[PDB]
């Protein structure tokens, strides 16, 4: 029944954590004088990386110290400025996060055994691909297909990027395909694609702690932030949750039933 | 709530009965000492015309008369060749069948006052269509958007050319769409797609009759052969099946509950 996967790259694939971007905010912001944290810096973690810098503009903490340093609210020029100066910056230190996150590679290599084949769908730009998965494929990982916003009319949660892997992949109806994820966007756009939607939770962007505070966190303080997500998931629409992409042969078990 | 019609061209909104293909494919046959039926002919419609020829040679029946003939089964450059004169001899005749099918245009119009889309799919190149299409909005028809397979990885019946007209109109999930053809690949295409599919019969290519004969035929006899190719339509994933395009706003209806 289940014939295809579809990836997510930043907080599933690779990017433990998905950090390149939240790394990258917190300078373009401190290197002004108005450092933010990283907790208002991912919290907006899921629409345009412009938008997202603007959105970190309205925030009223920010927005203060921001009119307290520059005696002045921020401008739509500078907002101009901060996303160009993200962007190359990020394609700076992008190769740096473009490594497999320990558990899937294994995954992968199963999954191929079973004839299933192996797409992908990403919030990173077609710039920002090249050089990630450029990295990635030097490092064990290259999924069959990929697919970035670029190619379609509009990325997440459209399902344009999943139909574009459907078509490629050459797999049919969209409910022989699951859609892997790491963040609330993941969730709706399986859906929005209908298909079988799940969600990562150890290392996702949701959970937001690296393979270092994970691996030295107090058990019940971590068994607690795991199910903050896990149920966040659920609520947005994952047909189910995983606390590591370990579990996924399982979950295709349980569906095909 | 359906949002989106995506309507087949030839035996659907354009050429009563799709005869346009019809001749060319019993003629490229008929030279080379090989007679076919246009029960065989019409068999294959929808599909991508080379997939089309591909598919007659493949015909059992045709294949071993083929092979009797020829004392070889139909070769690569056979099919190439058969191909090139189909080609030749259509490209004459197509502007001859764009008309718009009697009721269609109406229905239309009804669709666009209710604020539903208009996607469209074929199995026309899109060489082919830019006559079929440039003839059809002179005569009053023009959908919102048109895919040939030119624009996808295959034609009928996978559902490629589908999801890029939800892409383009801006549509999800394929539930929200209804697919309406005249052929057993219009079926298989919609069910792939996991949309709604409905099949139309008078002006069909299953049906394979002319106006003409369709008012000037015994009501009995008429009504007993609407019924085969409804039972047929049906048999192969049809969700629904109605006579004229006049029917469809009913069943859209009744699918909103
Ligand atoms: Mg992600
Ligand atoms: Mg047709």
């Amino acid at each position: 029944k289940i014939e295809a996967v579809i990836f997510d790259w930043a907080g599933t694939t690779v990017d433990y954590g998905c950090f390149a971007p939240l790394e990258v905010f917190m300078e373009i912001f401190h290197k002004r004088g108005v450092a933010i944290t990283a907790e208002e810096a991912r919290k907006p973690m899921g629409l345009l990386k412009i938008d997202h810098v603007r959105a970190l503009t309205e925030m009223p903490r920010i927005a203060s110290e921001w009119n307290r340093v520059f005696r002045q609210l921020p401008t739509e020029a500078d907002i101009q400025e901060m996303y160009e100066e993200f962007e190359e910056i990020l394609f700076a230190i992008l190769p740096r996060y473009a490594s497999p996150i320990n558990a899937v590679k294994e995954v992968i290599a199963s999954l191929r055994e079973r004839g299933i084949k192996i797409g992908s769908t990403t919030g990173y730009t077609r710039e920002m691909m090249d050089i990630v998965a450029k990295e990635a494929a030097l490092q064990g990982y290259k999924p069959d297909f990929l697919v970035t916003p670029d190619d379609v009319p509009a990325g997440r949660p459209y399902p344009w990027m999943c139909y574009k892997n459907a078509m490629e992949l050459g797999v049919y109806p969209m409910n022989h395909m699951i859609k892997v994820g790491d963040t609330v966007s993941d969730m709706k756009e399986g859906r929005n694609a209908g298909m079988w939607t799940v969600g990562v939770i150890l290392g996702s962007s949701e959970l937001g702690l690296t393979e270092e505070e994970v691996e030295n966190m107090d058990s019940v303080e971590l068994r607690e932030k795991i199910e903050v997500v896990r149920n966040r998931f659920v609520e947005n629409g994952a047909h189910f949750t995983i606390e590591t992409m370990q579990e996924l042969e399982s979950v295709m078990e349980h569906i095909e039933k």
